[PDB]
């Protein structure tokens, strides 16, 4: 019992249905490494995204295709986190050491930013402007405390530097997974749909026709596993589309591909910066900004430098920033969400205000025209709806504001015939206005916060019912005491299947035992029998008392 | 302490009245309604907090002339000469009238900002008057409804499937009264509670082998003992108990 304890952390298990119908366990070793790699929080946090769009979006159909590409997008990370772990020579490898640095301290940097842009504002906080001077109005620092100019200074200075450092940080670490999902995305699609062979892509996919820059550059396979994926290609549709014309597209040499497969050199490098500079592939470097351009972090990142940069210009700027805390910050990321999951809604509302001010003004452009003059003094009248646009202004501006709608603007119409028209125009416009669509209003808001927390709670009872490989209602398991908990515990367990995954890749193909061979070669073929949908070893062996 | 300070100072004794919050229920249990979104109120009026300043200042240089407040000519009174008044002026009358800020500030009308102002005064109405308040009243509602169905699903769960064995109703229902039988006399709860006060009670010397067991056991922590998801009717069926 004693080696069993000490290696449990290290002795994994899987279940596979087999090449027969019966399911077979395999037995491995889980790497510590990779294990405690797998604690670290951030990754921790991904998957708990990753669990939860997979419960919304319930994905039954291609379950476990997500659970795989969320497990090479790990893997991937995996090396990212390798990669980040702890003349020109020097400057280059101090340029590398920085990078690190700003990759590793990104999150840091981001809240030093925001507290640097509160200081910011609590120092413009004491600004006072005095029409004399201290003969057009000055703008000052009013107070007692001395060099608080000269602090403001270094402090706007300070904070571009933390703006610029996180722009460099954020280029750092999340550009290359968005590269990574792109590059492996882009290669199924042309080796399985073959969108460019045989195929051409939709005109309104902006990212598809973005794609067809690094179809024939050498640097296509580069940040991807499969540096060969073109080569696949070809040998699939050279005999059907054209063994030039597949060529041409996706840019490789025969003669080079056939005499490297014979016998390759290997040539020596140029270490001249002005030939790097030279041989830097330009077109995969503008996919690369195209690809870029459209994210909504970068772009983000973007305006706050450039809002950082028009605060050192003038002060007043800096005020912006300031909004920085729907973002720091979860709740008001939550709560901004739960407004603007309705925002096609509400605009169409507010036009529909417009829409019926609109209607209002013109019904009293011509009937209760007179009853519109605001001017106390008799020697000087002011009519406000001797035309339509200055009386639609003037509705839309004191109507809706003013409570109880626009007949208190509007003259009293007692002693006279429209006394009963223009009550009844007030009622209506009172009842269909002030109250209605402030009501849709309220609606709207109220309903997308309930359902977002339908979704949360949809979303946690889903996790928590009938397994996850399986999908099996948990009661028969239950059956036995803990039974549902081990179930999901150990004979599926997600981090087990991901391990297993990690260590057929890890070991030579000369060590695979025949059924992770198997495993191996039918998981590169894309296919996920070897998940035992709706069975387990209790199941298949309930008579043989497993 | 309050009461103590009543006596010193009589006034001090209205503070007591407030002990009504926890000595009805009713009124406890509205006010942990309340209370259930303690954490998101106060960040909401921050948001206020911070919007109602955004606007200052982009008010403090803009229609900035439009802040006098003073009827007579002869001493005019600037209420927005620095932002720290004008902020206060905004905050202390803007949120509590109705309707934004707009008629607090002087009409642009004859003025080249007329539409500027305009539009100010309507953003402010719609932004802050409503959409906020809106807030206020979606969290008092939805955490009133949480408790709501809290309590429902309380009773749904007291109501089913048993406790000790967490089975399905049906399969006791099959024999009329089935399930009531089952959780009232197979598996109750103050059942075993007896049982172990009577193991406890009893000496050691006059435990037979079960109940040495049980007791034992029990000391031991672990609650095997417990028939989960089992009782005589599923053992015995072929023996028809
Ligand atoms: N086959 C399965 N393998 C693993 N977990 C499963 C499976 N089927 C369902 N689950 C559910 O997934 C849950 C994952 O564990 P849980 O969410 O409680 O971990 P955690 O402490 O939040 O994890 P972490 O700190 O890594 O985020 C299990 O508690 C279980 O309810
Ligand atoms: N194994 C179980 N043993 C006892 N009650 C169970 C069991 N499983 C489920 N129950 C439920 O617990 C309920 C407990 O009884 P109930 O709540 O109706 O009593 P009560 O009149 O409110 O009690 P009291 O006056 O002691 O508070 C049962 O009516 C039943 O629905
Ligand atoms: C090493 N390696 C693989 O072997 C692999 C993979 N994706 C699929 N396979 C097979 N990735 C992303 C990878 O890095
Ligand atoms: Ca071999
Ligand atoms: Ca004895
Ligand atoms: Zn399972
Ligand atoms: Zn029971």
């Amino acid at each position: 019992e004693s080696i069993l304890e000490y290696f449990r952390p290290y002795l994994g298990r899987i279940e596979i249905m087999g090449a027969s119908r019966r399911i077979e366990r395999i037995y491995f070793e889980i790497s510590e490494t990779n294990r405690a790699q797998w604690e670290m929080p951030q990754v921790k946090e991904s998957k708990r995204q990753f669990i939860f769009d997979v419960v919304n979006e319930g994905g039954e159909a291609e379950k476990m295709e997500l659970f795989v590409s969320f497990c090479e997008d790990t893997i991937f990370e995996m090396q990212i986190a390798a990669q980040i772990s702890e003349f020109w020579g020097e400057l280059e490898v101090q340029r590398v050491k920085f990078l690190n640095y700003l990759s590793r301290n990104f999150y840091t940097l981001r809240f030093l930013a925001l507290f640097l842009a509160f200081a910011i504002n609590f120092i413009l906080l004491f600004y006072k402007v005095s029409d004399s001077p201290p003969n057009m109005v000055y703008y000052f620092l009013e107070e007692s405390t001395g060099y608080m100019e000269p602090a403001l200074w270094c402090l706007s200075l300070l904070h571009t530097l933390v703006a610029f450092l996180c722009i460099i940080g954020y280029n750092c670490l999340k550009v290359p997974l968005v590269i990574f999902k792109r590059e492996k995305e882009l290669a199924r699609k042309l080796e399985f749909d073959g969108l460019y062979i045989t195929e051409q892509p939709g005109d309104d996919d902006v990212k598809g026709q973005w794609d067809r820059l690094v179809l024939n550059t050498p640097s296509f396979p580069s940040n991807y596993w499969d540096k060969f994926v073109k080569r696949k290609v070809l040998d699939k549709h050279g005999d059907i589309f054209g063994r030039e014309r597949i060529a041409e597209l996706l840019g490789m040499d025969l003669a080079s591909l056939e005499i490297t497969a014979h016998n390759e050199r290997k040539p020596d490098p140029p270490p001249g910066l002005l030939t790097w500079l030279m041989s830097i592939d330009v077109k995969y470097q503008i996919w690369k900004f195209g690809v870029i351009f459209t994210d909504n972090s970068f772009l983000y990142l973007g305006w706050y430098m450039v809002m950082s940069l028009l605060g050192h210009y003038n002060n007043f700027f800096f005020a912006a920033h300031l909004l920085d805390i729907a973002m720091g910050v979860k709740t008001l990321r939550t709560i901004l969400s739960s407004v603007t999951h309705n925002g096609k809604q509400l605009v169409m509302t507010v036009g529909l205000l417009a829409v019926v001010v609109y209607l209002y003004t013109v019904v009293a452009f011509n009937f209760f025209r007179k009853f519109y003059n605001k001017s106390e003094d008799e020697d000087e009248p002011d009519m406000k709806c001797d035309d339509m646009m200055t009386c639609y202004l003037f509705h839309m501006y004191v109507g809706v504001r003013a409570g109880g709608g626009i007949g208190d603007e509007i003259e009293d119409p007692a002693g006279d015939e429209y006394e009963l028209y223009r009550v009844v125009f007030d009622i209506t416009f009172f009842f269909f206005v002030i109250v209605i669509l402030l009501a849709i209003i309220q609606g709207l808001i109220i309903d997308a916060f309930g359902e977002l927390r339908d979704q949360q709670e949809q979303v946690k009872e889903d996790m928590e019912t009938k397994c996850f490989i399986c999908g099996i209602g948990s009661d028969y398991f239950d059956t036995t005491p803990h039974g549902f908990e081990t179930h999901t515990l150990e004979e599926h367990n997600l981090a087990n299947y991901m391990f297993f995954l990690m260590y057929l890749i890890n070991k030579d193909e000369t060590e695979h035992t025949g059924q992770e061979s198997y495993v191996w070669k039918m998981y590169q073929e894309r296919c996920w029998d070897f998940f035992p949908a709706g069975d387990c070893f209790r199941k298949q062996y309930e008579d043989q008392l497993s």
